[PDB]
């Protein structure tokens, strides 16, 4: 029957008139919850709005047998028609304050279902999120988490973490209020290293909450000040202890690295601290343990991505650390014990490995050590590589260009071309060192000019970008390949219009867009590790001007 509505408008009638009899109120709310919970009936219950304001009134009743079904009914209304029921409540005076009192209930069957009610209340509603926080939610919910033994708690801490993230996710006002209120420091005891499926669950939501506060997506000063607070109160420090601790699930580990990544990104004090962390062995620097895993083929792909990202994060806006990395490739000392390995050595081993995952990673990692740093771009020009037991040395730059014409897989050459483009970009001297080897320009011209399917379109485009950078950042000091001669080479060998189209293959690649959204390595599987976030910005920055400059 459609008329399950008839015997409901009549339970509402009990709730209006019979309120001195709590046993009948309890029964009617319980029966109404039954009908609405399993919607059609929910839309009808709310259409008479003063029904919702009656429920609100009924929830001030301390009687267990009234307040409990009340809670569960209002949650059910909220889950089903969230925006509308949230509106009726916001527009009703003391509406949200009152619902907060349920979190103060001392019967814990009611405060627990209370938390689940507030989740449904705050979901996707900014203003309500703000009022909940004005009503002391942050302290109350942090208190209940402490009391329940933190990450060792049950579905109860899971539920307070979900609610805390409703309040903080996409809500700058409330992130600021959380910081301003000194609540960050209460996030630290969360992080003392057993391990049930629930503990894993709780701790994963805790790390996402740390990540929310320091997300690259935030106003920049909001992330800065949380990053500083997280240092000041020992929370970064505590996260790092999880990194080198024994017997922590692999997924907790991956996500603790991603978190630290964002807690240090672009913060000198935090990056200085991160690099200063050693593991137990001979002892290993944190940079070195990152780079070792990144280049290790037996480590899971998800983990390699997380250590790449920690490493970029370390280097981000960090010219001190960029130099520290690059100087490693210009060795100054002998270590008498054959023991220690350095950043430079691990990266050089990665560049020329047979694993293309390693090639790509090492090459992006290197580009990150060069970005917006002309000093280091120039230093990297001095790197010499050993060849055979009789032959002369080859430079790093030239060896990287050399792999492009080997039968190498595209993933290794996109990696290498992103390095080469970044390396020559805004560095007239590296352009000269590149254009000084006569094998190079004829190579790029040749790769760009020959019609080669659709798979090799990406590599062709990157070569165009490189050749184009050779022209744009050319200071005309090499008489063998000057600006105007290079343009006439394109015209004669390739055709300028044809050249600018191959250059366009980059921006148009199906994966380019996504790469360009956020800094974190997003790849679903190893085959998708193609573009690096920061490279997408250099394309966007240069594509236009390089086209303009070709005429």
């Amino acid at each position: 029957l459609e008329v399950g509505i008839q015997a409901m408008e009549h339970l509402i009638h009990v709730l209006q008139t019979d309120r001195s009899d709590s046993e009948i109120i309890g029964y009617a709310l319980d029966t109404l919850y039954n009908i609405i919970s399993n919607s059609q009936f929910t839309e009808i219950f709310i259409k008479q709005q003063e029904n919702v304001t009656l429920l609100l009134s009924l929830l001030e009743e301390f009687d267990f047998h009234v307040r409990w079904p009340g809670v569960k009914l209002l949650t059910s209304l909220l889950k089903q028609l969230g925006p509308q029921v949230q509106q009726i409540i916001l527009v009703s005076p003391m509406g949200v304050s009152r619902l907060m009192d349920l979190l103060a209930d001392s019967r814990e069957v009611i405060r627990n279902d209370g938390v689940l009610l507030l989740q449904a209340l705050t979901r996707s509603n900014g203003a309500i999120q703000k009022i909940v926080a004005f009503e002391n939610a942050f302290e109350r919910l942090l208190d209940i988490i402490s009391e329940e033994g933190n990450s060792d708690g049950g579905i109860v801490v899971e539920d307070c973490l979900i609610l805390l993230q409703n309040l903080l996710k996409n809500n700058n006002s409330n992130q600021n209020f959380f910081k301003e209120g000194s609540y960050i420091q209460r996030m630290k005891p969360w992080f003392e290293v057993g391990w049930s499926a629930q503990k894993v669950t709780n701790l994963h939501l805790m790390l996402q909450l740390v990540r929310v506060l320091v997300s690259p997506t935030n106003p920049p000063g909001a992330t800065s000040s949380c990053q500083k607070a997280m240092f000041q109160c020992g929370l970064l420090q505590q996260l790092c202890t999880i990194l080198m601790a024994t017997g922590v699930p692999a997924d907790i580990l991956t996500e603790t690295i991603n978190t630290v990544s964002e807690v240090i990104r672009g913060c000198q004090v935090n990056q200085d601290y991160f690099a200063s962390v050693n593991a137990p062995s001979p002892p290993r620097p944190a940079i070195v343990v990152l780079l070792m895993s990144m280049v290790n083929e037996r480590q899971p792909f998800v983990l390699r991505c997380a250590v790449l990202y920690c490493f970029q994060c370390f280097l981000y806006k960090n010219q001190k650390g960029q130099g520290e990395i690059v100087s490693t490739l210009l060795p100054s000392t002998i270590d008498a014990t054959g023991n220690s390995v350095s950043a430079g050595q691990l990266l050089c081993g990665g560049l020329f490995s047979t694993d293309s995952l390693s090639n790509w990673c090492a090459a992006v990692a290197l580009a990150h050590a060069l970005q917006e740093n002309a000093t280091q771009k120039e230093q990297l020009l001095r790197v010499q590589l050993a060849t055979s037991i009789g032959n002369p040395p080859v430079s790093l730059l030239q060896q990287c260009t050399n792999i492009l014409s080997q039968g190498s897989k595209i993933q290794t050459r996109v990696g290498l071309l992103m390095l080469l483009c970044t390396w020559l970009s805004n560095c007239p001297i590296a352009v000269t060192h590149f254009l000084h080897n006569s094998a190079n320009v004829p190579f790029l011209t040749g790769q760009i000019a020959e019609n080669l399917g659709e798979e090799e379109q990406l590599v062709q485009g990157l070569c165009a970008l490189l050749l184009g950078i050779s022209i744009y950042f050319n200071d005309n000091s090499l008489e063998s390949y000057m600006k105007e001669k290079l343009k006439q080479l394109i015209e004669k060998r390739i055709g300028k219009e044809n050249f600018i189209e191959k250059l366009g293959f980059i921006s148009k690649h199906e994966l380019y867009s996504r790469a360009s959204q956020k800094p974190q390595p997003n790849f679903p599987s190893p085959e998708y590790m193609i573009f690096d976030h920061e490279f997408t910005k250099l394309v966007k920055e240069l594509e236009g001007v390089i086209t303009k400059a070709i005429y």
